[PDB]
């Protein structure tokens, strides 16, 4: 599966949701994309215009991509892996409500798992890993990452 083969990856904020303040949606971005460079070489930076590598988006229903969301719960974000393009890009499904806690579904947990999959990782079999796919909210504040994801990212960079 692809990777990015090159060490600075930029991402940019498209839109923000309503469901939050700005600087939350800001912290909670940003804070995911550390958990991921904690454990490998890639340095991440938000720009403010232009093309990024991974553009986060919030958006409901069809979306122009082939991947229509489908309302409040069920299919919560899905994200591109490595490419040119849409490749990289995370989508939030709008029909949600994201939050910075347990209230709603939380952005920066989602935005973990997400981020996964725009460095090229797919999911895990085990409930433990952020990369299993089903959302179970964790308190935020003492997060960590599985060893299955340490393993899996550390396979695909550095
Ligand atoms: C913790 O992060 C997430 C993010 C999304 C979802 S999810 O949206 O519920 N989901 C699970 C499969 O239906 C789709 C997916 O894996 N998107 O990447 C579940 C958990
Ligand atoms: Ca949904
Ligand atoms: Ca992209
Ligand atoms: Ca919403
Ligand atoms: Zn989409
Ligand atoms: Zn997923």
């Amino acid at each position: 599966g692809p990777v990015w083969r090159k060490h600075y990856i930029t991402y940019r904020i498209n839109n923000y949701t309503p469901d939050m303040n700005r600087e939350d949606v800001d912290y909670a971005i940003r804070k995911a994309f550390q958990v991921w460079s904690n454990v490998t070489p890639l340095k991440f930076s938000k720009i403010n215009t232009g093309m990024a590598d991974i553009l986060v988006v919030f958006a409901r229903g069809a979306h122009g991509d082939d991947h229509a969301f489908d309302g409040k719960g069920g299919i919560l974000a899905h994200a591109f892996g490595p490419g040119s393009g849409i490749g990289g890009d995370a989508h939030f499904d709008e029909d949600e409500f994201w939050t910075t806690h347990s209230g709603g579904t939380n952005l920066f947990l989602t935005a973990v798992h997400e981020i996964g999959h725009s460095l090229g990782l797919g999911h895990s079999s085990d409930p433990k890993a952020v990369m299993f796919p089903t959302y179970k909210y964790v308190d935020i504040n003492t997060f960590r990452l599985s060893a299955d994801d340490i393993r899996g990212i550390q396979s695909l960079y550095g």
